[PDB]
């Protein structure tokens, strides 16, 4: 418990108290006053999901269309990923920027990304598990990527032995931000603050 | 997926859809349109708890108060556990019954229970990770405890194959189920189902 707004505004680094004694440790992933604490909010969890990723595999970058868009709660609960943020939300002053958390099963931290942003992480290591809550609905027709590596976010990926990402086949055809720039799918800032400014 | 309700009524287990691929696997966890398949209702998720065990330790037998108790969507993310539901509903066909699901990382199962029921499990391994999203937040003066190795609920416990179990201090000195029928801190299942049966 101490949740750390990222330099993208909307998402957010959570560190969890852990208590630790004889049989093990325990702690509170997520709780409804903590998280009304920092997002205003409470979390309509509609959908929760799991995946286990091997060395170098690379989820992302995804965003769900913003009438109800998808906000993300994400923890690594064995091995590690970095996880990336990104500001996709246009008129925004942090449009273009990204950030970082590393979540793994050592400090056993969260991001928290809020809607209308775009997500994706990395794993650093064999059997790497990533929970995460989600607002809405996994919806096809709603969800769309932007290409992880793409030059104008230049997001820093890490890579593994030197190695470069495994993706899958629907994340590498992604298209380019000035491409989905362009193509009029990109939330815009106003708005994403109008659907949060609900409470 | 598959859910397929226990013994005791009101608790179910959950087996999913598992996606493999060369990245590794994913799957959802919860789906409200899954969850509300078999539960009839939508999960409120207020809190979500997570813990790491070693081999032998013993957590439970846990229950919440009515108005409005709490249930439990649980499953193992790393290692195995034996996961046990209690019927404590006074009036109930199944009053003093119990059943089990193993959760694993290999089939990755969950089981859901309901309102006014209790629960337990046993870790069988070193580095078993139990994560489970709640319909309430924690609330100390509402939780209660019956000893799991009570004589009158004679749950078969899976490691008299090595040594007695390894418990906290609040479930080791746990009251007895007598002890605690006796006291009237029982749900009724006439009112749990009227609470539940109200969706």
């Amino acid at each position: 418990m101490k949740a750390r707004e990222l330099d993208v505004p909307g998402a957010w680094e959570i560190t969890p108290t852990i208590h630790v004694d004889s049989r093990g440790l325990f702690f509170e992933w997520l709780t409804d006053h903590g998280f009304r604490a920092f997002a205003g909010h409470s979390l309509d969890v509609r959908q929760v999901n799991c995946s286990v990723s091997s060395a170098g595999v690379l989820r992302g970058l995804h965003f769900a269309q913003l009438p109800p868009s998808q906000a993300k709660y994400v923890t690594c609960v064995s091995g590690s990923v970095f996880d990336v943020v990104v500001d996709i939300r246009e008129g925004s002053p942090t449009f273009g920027r990204w950030d970082s958390v590393l979540l793994d099963d050592q400090d056993r931290r969260t991001i928290y990304v809020s809607e209308g942003l775009a997500h994706g992480f990395l794993a650093l290591q064999d059997n790497s598990t990533v929970m995460y809550l989600c607002s809405a609905e996994y919806n096809p027709q709603r969800e769309h990527t932007i290409c992880a590596t793409d030059p104008t976010l230049a997001v820093d990926w890490p890579l593994v032995d030197g190695a470069a990402p495994s993706l899958s086949d629907r994340d590498a055809a992604a298209p380019s931000f000035e491409d989905v720039r362009a193509s009029g799918l990109l939330p815009r800032w106003e708005q994403t603050q109008r659907f949060i400014g609900e409470m």
